């Protein structure tokens, strides 16, 4: 915080003058976390956890980042007399499928939950597992929020207002375009944001050599105050520009693309095998103005 | 380091691994690698070591992109590059995807397992206790059979951490997987390894410490319980030779040298805060220790709340005479075809179902395993 080198929080005014509201829903309210071991989803579980909320689920699939995400509440605020439960879960399995048909009863369903490095676009099979987890699993599980009368999902929206450059960026947009059916159904609201200092992913220990950036905790406050107080299509973002101080907010699909991306998708997994170049190829047709260009290549 | 850290100053296998170097790296420079959960601790460690001996081919899977682009970055610095087909894929073994990269590829001469569940807890509720089956059982099954199709001429995982009588569910799910791997053994050859405690390992209490020192929180560690401690490197080394030395059914393990003491995680947590330059100040309770690491640290102290509350038995066969630094245990251990096609069966069926209990995954552990 003072290690970017900032004097106060970005959201100082706006949380403030909304944190008995935000402490008053938080109190009364069924919290699950998916992705909630990630960075951004940690400092949004340790919001809802701090404001002693009536019961939050944090599901990932990394069992050890749960472990210290655990340690970590334990030592920072201790005990919650609510329902707090952590479950080492992969999303797109029937484990998980069989933990919602359990139970499911949420009524803020909030997803942190993603693949976001360049590594993974490489090869056709990171590739396909990046739309699994950035798009279908976002379908499913808000499906799922649905079927349970969630009053509200929250995911974060592409980084960027303009056009994908990259595989992953494609992968949020095309995201969206299955989230605005589905905001027929459920109000929906993203955060677009850009920098949490020290994420996960972005030396000393092993003795080896080594813009404007935000904080984890401003990153969960946001996530936060979308998924309370974001009205159905709301992307908030740190600065609608008159509802709050801090916070701004965008005002926001073809049927048969998306049911081109299922068929398609879905026949190369039947194939059991399928190229890059055939996901880039559908990509182009989901996406006009895909700037994605062949000079990556030419990089070793 | 990590050594002076654990009450040592000299590695375990210096004698076995400077005996056998030369070998090594004529195997490893003809040969093609596949790790799978690459990017965890003892996974990382033995693709170094697989690294840095310049193979012909290594592919590393891990489902953490992140703990990955850290594997890259780390093997950047010390070793550079290689001429040899070296690449990382962010994929879970249990997938499409993960079956489709095989289906492409799969050409390997040695396929290392070191993913798994592995934290106790994971037993609280019926659907983290069904992926860890789903890990450590049948992934591994199914990725043995893989190597198998693809004519692999040895296939590495890891052993129960004891010979004992497994005590939770966990130890039972690595229990049941050794009886899926004695199956397949019969058809290709598996070697294994058990080890110690692993210094400093992801998702450990020492993992912890370094964690709790970077977020000015509390150090908490019990102060009743002793382990053997070993480096990461260690671990690599030992995952290493039993992939290339190891024979059928092998279990490679380290042997209990006279350098390698006992010693309890408090002691540890000491060491390590003085190696910081920092004191420990004993608390008596958590509110406490919360309040005193707000200011302690400035002063250079840390505030700490220090708590209380065998590789082979008797009846294995030992070949303590192959190697100076390692132990060999033959393992002949037994299956019977009809359990495992009941727990393929029952799990099978609990998947169809969508719905099942803790209690009915533990009813068929103790028909698995009557005295557990
Ligand atoms: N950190 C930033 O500065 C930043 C900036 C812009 C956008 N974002 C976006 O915010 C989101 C989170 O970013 P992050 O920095 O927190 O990423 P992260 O890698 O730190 O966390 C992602 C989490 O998702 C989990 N996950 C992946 N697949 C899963 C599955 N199948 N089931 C359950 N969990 C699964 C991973 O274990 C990980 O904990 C991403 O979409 C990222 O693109 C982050
Ligand atoms: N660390 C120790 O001290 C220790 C001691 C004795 C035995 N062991 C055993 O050694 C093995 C590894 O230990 P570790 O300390 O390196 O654990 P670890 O948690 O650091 O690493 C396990 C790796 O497997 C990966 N993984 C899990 N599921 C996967 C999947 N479905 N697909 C792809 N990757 C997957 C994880 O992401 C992780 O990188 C485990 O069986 C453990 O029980 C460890
Ligand atoms: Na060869
Ligand atoms: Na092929
Ligand atoms: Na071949």
């Amino acid at each position: 915080l003072s290690l970017i080198g900032r004097d106060t929080e970005l959201f100082h005014q706006d949380i403030n003058a909304n944190e008995k509201e935000l402490q008053s829903v938080v109190s009364q309210s069924r919290f699950l976390v998916l992705g909630g071991a990630g960075s951004i989803g940690q400092a949004v579980t340790k919001e809802i956890f701090k404001r002693n909320p009536q019961k939050l689920h944090v599901v990932d699939i990394s069992e050890n980042n749960m472990v210290e995400l655990v340690r970590d509440i334990r030592s920072s605020f201790g005990y919650i007399n609510g329902d707090f439960q952590t479950f080492a879960l992969d999303i797109g399995s029937i484990e998980y499928d069989a933990f919602i048909k359990a139970d499911g009863q949420y009524d803020y369903v909030l997803n942190l939950s993603a693949l976001k490095h360049v590594r993974s676009e490489k090869d056709p099979f990171t590739l396909m597992r990046m739309i699994d987890v950035n798009v279908f699993n976002t379908d499913k599980t808000i499906q799922q929020s649905i079927d349970a009368g969630a009053k509200k999902y929250f995911c974060v929206s592409t980084d960027k207002a303009a056009n994908p450059v990259n595989m992953m960026g494609a992968s949020k947009r095309i995201m969206e375009m299955f989230l605005m059916r589905k905001s027929e159904e459920i109000a929906i609201s993203t955060a677009r944001f850009a920098n949490v200092a020290f994420s996960d992913g972005s030396r000393i220990q092993k003795n080896q050599p080594i813009r404007y950036f935000v904080t984890p905790q401003e990153s969960g406050e946001l996530c936060l105050m979308s998924c309370i107080f974001g009205e159905n299509r709301d992307i908030f973002f740190p600065k609608d520009m008159a509802r709050f101080d801090n916070l701004g907010i965008i005002k926001n699909y073809q049927q048969e693309l998306l049911e081109l991306f299922e068929q398609k998708i879905g026949q190369m997994k039947t194939d059991r095998q399928w190229t890059k170049e055939e996901i880039v190829q559908l990509f182009f047709i989901m996406i006009p103005d895909f700037g994605h260009k062949e000079t990556g290549k030419y990089l070793d």
